[PDB]
Order: structure tokens, then sequence, then C-alpha cells
């Protein structure tokens, strides 16, 4: 063209604040790790108290 | 016959004004293209905004 021509390399870019992240798939396991005692994993918060190893 | 009988290129004809087109079957994906972060095709207007390559 032959009217106002601007440059390749004066023009614009734009960058974005919003950014994607990769899928993890949190876990099969999540609706069977219970504290009570009919549970398949079983916690124990025994040394979550006073102390231990 | 021997009435009244009018030539064979005298005979009237007409054209009409309705046109008919040839079907398309506009999109399979057509649903699927969106602007937001949870679709198959995804759209970004950034470049529709001030300029870039």
């Amino acid at each position: 063209m032959a009217d106002f021509s601007l440059a390749t390399a004066s023009q614009r870019k734009e960058w974005s604040n919003k950014a994607h992240m990769e899928y993890v798939r949190r876990s099969r396991f999540a609706p069977y790790i219970r504290n009570t005692e009919n549970s398949i994993f079983q916690g124990y918060s025994d040394l979550e108290k006073r102390a231990g190893d």
C-alpha cells in the first residue's frame, strides 16, 4: 500500500494477565480416608497431640 | 385443428422471480466455539483490540 504505512517492528503487542494451570485429578482414594474404625484407610491423630516419633 | 390456430413460435413464456439456493449444512463445530476457559475451541479477542500480528 501507499497510505500511512506503519513499520513491521513498530506494531504493538499485548500480554494477558490471566494464566492457565495444568489439571491434577485430585484423588481416587479421597472418600475412603477417615478417622473412624470402619474405614479402609484409617488415620490416627495421637501424635498430633503431645509428642512422639 | 382449424379454429384460430396460433403459431408455435408465437406462444408466450414466463420467467419466475423467486430463485433457489444450494443447501450448506452450517457447522458441526458451532456449539463448541466460545471465548471462555472451559471450551474446546477457544477464541481470543486480544488482537481485536489495539494492534498486533
